[PDB]
């Protein structure tokens, strides 16, 4: 059995991967169909970076400008457009390794593997989510922005995120495949700062299940509780409130471990006022809020009897 | 910023994932040139794992009985052989997407990235670490057998692991492309169980390096102690005897750092008694070990793979 943070295997986006580069700048793009997506900051430099006028900027640009390159062979430009924070370049050849994909804007709490990239080749693949406050806690250096980060459903990759910048608290913030920005956030040089990163409530239910079926079975409590008591009393380190649409997601995994979803509530409450003197939860010590109710079921094939 | 448990880019790995059927059972098998590896337990059905006679059941079953199938195509098999662990099938055409492989055996102590398949189709990719007991703990399913572990330095693909079976204690053992398992452990399932694992002393430190490479600074301090008395809690505890050598592996993390490897051994000595007066520490508060020092400076820097 086993239970480890998986990530989506990235083949289907490697292929998608390229380098773009602007001048003296060079981040990554995602080269799908006939047009290159990456993000908009690539064509500024040093001192029109306090109010960048992306408008002015693209205009002024020219198809030359870019420099796209696809592995060791060199892509032609014909053609370049802005969205929002992201810049399309259209480009003479699509992409024949183009698979089946669809543009999503997730919401808040839930998961995605990113594909960390520099110069346009792969470096590394990882699972996380967004936090409450719009951001992820990923891994990136210089040259990471174009990293894409995406679901993989049946067959069809799912985009969803777009690196741009890196807050000064340390985590990351980016867009989706559209140009909409997550979060309180624009692409400009200025005083910037995160936010309040409260804890994703429904996924650390769901890591509980998941802890459940590989043993550890000594955290279950027989005293359930409402919801207001588990939002104006367990909200000591801030923990977002639970509302009926997780406990309908939460159902599959209440009926196969046989723990009712509020009773699973109330186990919480007892280690969010205790902890454990040394015992630890399935892996880690601290709750891990990075595994969505579907991510559980997806990596734990267990039957749900009735 | 940000320190994630990154995996390799598994694209040029799921090119050589293939369905490798053989009577009624079905697991993955590797695709590298016109040779398909695969666990020698495939030519044993559901009723011989305990003490079947593998040259016997190799000679008696011809070519017909396999069936491997790749993506949409079925292939055709001309030869099979047993090389020790593993059932090599010479199939007609040589798979097209081969990289620049490589076998090679890893010691305990060392990572690599596991591609989890089913049916011939990949499904999820994690980093994980061969285990002093020459285990892994994994998240494998029925049907996962075939599913390999590799490493990529930029071109080449090392491969090192391939699933063959799930002990009762929750971990799971394999072999390397040659056929030889990891541990005193057999491919018939009889009451085989793995030994006493211990927590990597190296592995430790390499990732407690990061945390100063990357910012965090709480637990620091400086009661300098050479190599001979840390061995004594070392021991005493549950973790791995630092050998001779693997200071000197720690070089390399200490030269664009500046910190003495002998160092850190005040911190470690500390962090096991008075529990988390801090909490964080670069997240997840507890000792991390599957970060061995030559992948801290590749997360570090920028190390792509194609």
């Amino acid at each position: 059995s086993g239970f480890r943070k998986m990530a989506f295997p990235s083949g289907k986006v490697e292929g998608c991967m390229v380098q773009v580069t602007c001048g003296t700048t060079t981040l990554n793009g995602l080269w799908l169909d006939d047009v290159v997506y990456c993000p908009r900051h690539v064509i500024c430099t040093s001192e029109d970076m306090l109010n960048p006028n992306y408008e002015d900027l693209l205009i002024r640009a020219s198809n030359h400008n870019f420099l796209v390159q696809a592995g060791n062979v060199q892509l032609r430009v014909i053609g370049h457009s802005m969205q929002n924070c992201v810049l399309k370049l259209k480009v003479d050849t699509a992409n024949p390794k183009t698979p089946k994909y669809k543009f999503v804007r997730i919401q808040p709490g839930q998961t995605f593997s990113v594909l960390a990239c520099y110069n346009g080749s792969p470096s590394g693949v990882y699972q996380c989510a967004m936090r409450p406050n719009f951001t992820i806690k990923g891994s990136f250096l210089n040259g990471s922005c174009g990293s894409v980060g995406f679901n993989i459903d049946y067959d069809c990759v799912s985009f969803c995120y777009m690196h741009h910048m890196e807050l000064p608290t340390g985590v990351h913030a980016g867009t989706d495949l559209e140009g909409n920005f997550y979060g309180p956030f624009v692409d400009r040089q200025t005083a910037q700062a995160a936010g309040t990163d409260t804890t994703i409530t429904v996924n650390v239910l769901a890591w509980l299940y998941a802890a459940v079926i590989n043993g550890d079975r000594w955290f279950l409590n027989r005293f359930t509780t409402t919801l207001n008591d588990f939002n104006l009393v367990a909200m000591k380190y801030n923990y977002e409130p639970l509302t009926q649409d997780h406990v309908d997601i939460l159902g599959p995994l209440s009926a196969q471990t046989g723990i009712a979803v509020l009773d699973m509530c109330a186990s919480l409450k007892e280690l969010l006022q205790n902890g454990m003197n040394g015992r630890t939860i399935l892996g880690s010590a601290l709750l891990e809020d990075e595994f969505t109710p579907f991510d559980v079921v997806r990596q734990c094939s267990g039957v749900t009897f009735q």
